[PDB]
DNA sequence: CCCC
């Protein structure tokens, strides 16, 4: 009853169609999930997968009309939708879906478990996921020569480590890291080497993402990271020298929730899905326009102290204190990484990070006490404090210190503030700091007289 | 079992249809590959194609209905896609594709292989392809009169035939060409001459791919460009008047990059590829918003210097700065090169020039000393060097040039710059410059003082 | 802006005949900018909105074409006839 | 798509 009903039923079972949450079929055609909005790919699949169907049923599968047919009943056979790219923890190639938690790599069937849409872009080869391999003994001396192994380099290289083992798996990261450094410092190389590790899955954004407003009008800069699994910033137009816009402390906020608020050229849809690690190149020491508690939540900083630089400057790159360390400049270096010598090689070393790196939750975390514009307040923290429990039962000693009390409040005049604060740090080298604190922080009991509706540690630790 | 697929299997074999990674079907009509997005041309295959199957099958193509059913099949088998225009040094022609690096034509299965998808859109002569005619000696007598042969225009003549022979090459290029020149000196004559040589890889495109936004909306005046070998924007809107928009530094940035933004109407194919020697016609100096050494790495400028002109006014021509040689006009000159008289010849001379430049690599040098507004930068790029790693055990004798110690951090003062770079630049027709230097590379210290983290290059080498 | 590529390509051709209505013909006659004043025709504008002298132009140009047609049509610009070029 |  109806040949052409239980065709259709039988596609079903194979389970090669799905429909998805943006009302696209999503199908299974040569070892991969394609879809497409323009043309529809399930006579395609039809076509192909006559092969598998009885002897009888293979035949009606040569008309254009039947297979309409049969696509029609397919389309009407599908009800509920499904979720795509939920696996974090795979790695999809161009044929088929690597796992880091185990280092297994699967082809056909056993990829197809995984939903996977985007892809790296090139094909998975068994032989050169070795760990015995001069391609490996020259990483390994390369990676050596861009991060000491001292003891002094401990943290940093960790940290390195894990921000590099972390651009692999695909799900939200909650920091933004500075791979601080400067010009020949090695860490153009590491961005050639990561590139050529993870392939299309690998973005490169310009100043735009960072001290630009991100919705404004058309913005296709932010539309490009869905599911890119890397997002790199560099070329910096220093913040130290005046003229260029500060960082927006409301763009990181929004790049590092969950969801990103952006919208593609010709697109009707504003949400697109965000995995990606972002890792900001500068040579300068950055600034934000404005600072918050939510924001030095999510910074976290690299230092690299190491140069490659011509014999004619070394002395030119040795007679300060900015850059610590200077090695020899190798020239064929960017061809051999060019020819993706050793991206299998770079892509066992982020394995083997990550591996060392898979504790049952994957978090990075920030490291704010390493950026000298957090300096100020992240220790004026441990200066003022905001109001608590039971300051009232003490008000006879506060009283002295020149604290007034206003409505069972203690308040300050700004003068006596100002002597209660100068003690701890200078007047001039924090002093700018300083007074933007002064006219951030002012409460206006009246016009004139201005109060303070906080109390110093040291007023708190001393009696 | 269903004849119309066995054609199309048949068809499919011949391998004459193929699915770019664009989306478009390519096919291969009279020896050449062409595709069609609003008139396809599958069934014009299928009908043409129809000499090859038997005689069976050859009676079924005569009907539309038919030769619809065996392109719906086709279009069900072609799943993969292909690469194409990957070759960079081949011509297209209309039957063939000629060597740049041999000087051999193939035909037939010979230039299928090459999947070039543009074409010239005239046939090759070999007989009019050749070294002695008088065409060819008229053809060298206008090209020795706009460029002369003096050894004051042997840089400029290498520069201007390097430029004209890189239309040929299918690759991205790296800079853009600005003729600069008066009227009636031969940029018209040459662009005329470049058009009928290189047919339909050259197009003329408009304004806006310098001043306005490229992502936009639909833009046809980009989506055009896909695969041309040479784009002549011209009538640069002279720049000296106020009311013409600077060409914005992110356009020309984006030019260079081997891919663009562009949609045609009714269409969903936003990539285009880059394959352009962006040479601007122009009577006056550009002049961009933003200049820095981003843009000072993409400026190629060639001038031409002879005129043409009736005997009324040969004594004004002779009698001038702007000109070096002054000729009688030529009426007729136009017609006949708008006759297509000069075609075979010119592309003679132009695969000669690409021989005699024919090293294993052809990239594009630019020229930055020969700009006005590019002089402030370029003298200013000799003259410091940024905060670097030179200046610990210096500290003690830049203390007498100005500069002080802060953090181990050498900066000097606004005044100390001031008087010590005035030796160097006047502050009235630099005025601008000066102000824009000094305070796009201005820093503070605090809110009220302020220092530079730039040392100049005299204070280095000095002890 | 002026140039000598604007120099090349503008060419001017004068007209100072005037057809006024008798009440105006002094006022007309007392002006430099006409040297001639004739008499208004009213019926003129229909009879050519008419095509009543179609082809009796078309004659005419392609007279004055043939008389003109030497081997290579081109026109010649006038650059004397502008005061914004005379500098 | 133009059009705002």
């Amino acid at each position: 009853g109806n040949k052409l009903f239980n065709i259709a039923q039988r596609i079903l079972d194979t389970n090669s169609v799905l429909l998805t949450e943006r009302g696209d079929h999503i199908v299974w055609i040569n070892n991969s999930w394609k879809f497409n909005s323009e043309e529809p790919l399930i006579t395609k699949l039809i076509l192909s997968i006559r092969h598998q169907l009885p002897k009888e049923y293979s035949s009606e599968l040569l008309c254009p009309r039947k297979r309409k047919t049969v696509e029609a009943n397919i389309r009407d056979m599908l009800v509920d939708s499904v979720e795509t790219d939920t696996y974090p923890d795979k790695l999809p190639f161009k044929n088929g879906v690597l796992d880091l938690v185990d280092g297994m790599f699967y082809s056909g069937d056993d990829a197809k478990k995984y939903t996977c849409t985007v892809s790296t872009g090139f094909k998975f080869d068994d032989t050169k996921f070795v760990e015995d391999s001069p391609e490996m003994e020259e990483l390994m001396n390369i990676i050596n020569d861009i991060q000491p192994l001292t003891d002094e380099n401990k943290k940093n290289r960790e940290l390195y480590e894990k921000t590099l083992s972390s651009c692999l798996c695909g799900a939200t990261k909650g920091c933004l890291t500075f791979f601080f450094g400067e010009t020949a410092t090695g860490k153009s190389t590491t961005k050639r080497l990561l590139k050529s590790a993870i392939g299309d899955l690998f973005v490169e954004t310009g100043q735009t993402i960072l001290t630009d407003v991100l919705d404004k009008g058309p913005n296709p800069f932010i539309a490009n990271m869905h599911l890119k699994r890397s997002v790199f910033c560099s070329e910096l137009p220093d913040f130290a020298c005046s003229g260029s816009k500060k960082i927006r402390s409301d763009n990181i906020k929004k790049l590092t929730e969950p969801c990103v608020i952006g919208r593609p050229c010709f697109s009707n849809k504003i949400n697109n899905r965000n995995h990606a690690t972002i890792i900001i190149d500068t040579n300068y020491k950055p600034v934000f326009d404005r600072i918050d508690n939510a924001l030095m939540r999510r910074i976290a900083v690299v230092r690299f102290r190491t140069h490659f630089s011509q014999p004619s400057g070394r002395e030119a790159a040795e007679n300060n204190d900015a850059y610590d360390k200077v090695k020899l400049l190798d020239e064929g270096l960017d061809g051999k990484i060019q020819n993706n010598r050793y991206r299998f090689a770079f892509l066992y070393l982020l394995v083997k990070w990550y591996k060392k790196y898979h504790i049952p939750i994957m978090k990075l975390y920030p490291t704010p006490e390493e950026i000298p514009d957090f300096a100020f307040y992240l220790k004026i923290g441990t200066l003022l404090v905001s109001s608590s429990v039971k300051h009232i039962p003490l008000m006879t000693d506060l009283s002295k210190k020149g604290y007034i009390l206003y409505d069972n409040v203690v308040t300050l005049p700004l003068t006596t503030f100002q002597q209660k604060i100068s003690k701890y740090f200078n007047s001039r080298l924090f002093g700018h700091d300083i007074e933007s604190f002064i006219n951030r922080h002012k409460k206006f009991a009246n016009v004139s007289d201005e109060y303070l509706q906080y109390i110093f540690i040291e007023d708190i630790s001393s009696p």
